[PDB]
């Protein structure tokens, strides 16, 4: 039993809700919140910009030190950093950005990072400003993630389409 509330169950291990991941994280304080990161951990917009804003830019400060030490992530890769006031940890995961020409096959590799964590609050990878089809992102999630994932979908219209079209 966990604290996540109001989710629709899609499969044994995947759950979905129309919610602002920022507000959801502040309420649940999950062990892991997933950020829709880029390789430079520049949290300018989309989910990343919103999460970072909610940390009063502390996420960005921590991320800049991480990059200065380690260099950029790989597309499809991840790193674990602090969750600040939102969660114990933030798993920064880089899905491919279609608006940069990146291989959509890397979306499966991106979701594989979730399997290193028993329970996660997460957005749909590569959705939104990353330009991929969110219906496809959900399919890859369900077919790749084996740990317990609670998906927050900000847009109500998109949430209803995701549910109504789910196989
Ligand atoms: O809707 C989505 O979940 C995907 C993307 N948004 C985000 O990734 C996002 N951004 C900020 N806070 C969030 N909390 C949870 N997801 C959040 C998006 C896609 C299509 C349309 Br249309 C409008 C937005």
């Amino acid at each position: 039993v966990n604290s996540f509330s109001g989710y629709l169950k899609l499969t044994d291990n995947v759950y979905i809700k129309n919610a602002d991941i920022v507000e959801e994280a502040k309420k649940v304080k999950p062990t892991v919140v997933v950020n829709a990161a880029n390789v430079y951990l520049k949290h300018g917009g989309g989910v990343a910009g919103a999460l970072n804003k909610a940390t009063n830019n502390a996420m960005q400060v921590e991320s800049d030190d991480y990059i200065a030490t380690n260099g950029p992530l790989k597309v499809g890769g991840s790193c674990v950093l602090s969750g600040h006031n939102l969660a114990k940890h933030c798993l920064h995961v880089v899905g491919p950005n279609v608006n940069k020409g990146e291989d959509i096959q890397l979306l499966k590799s991106a979701y594989e990072n979730f399997n290193q964590h028993e329970v996660l609050l997460a957005p749909l990878l590569s959705a939104g400003i990353f330009g991929a089809d969110p219906i496809h992102s959900l399919r890859v999630c369900v077919d790749t993630v084996r740990t317990n994932v609670y998906l927050a979908v900000f847009d109500k219209n998109l949430y209803d389409k995701l549910v109504s079209s789910f196989l």
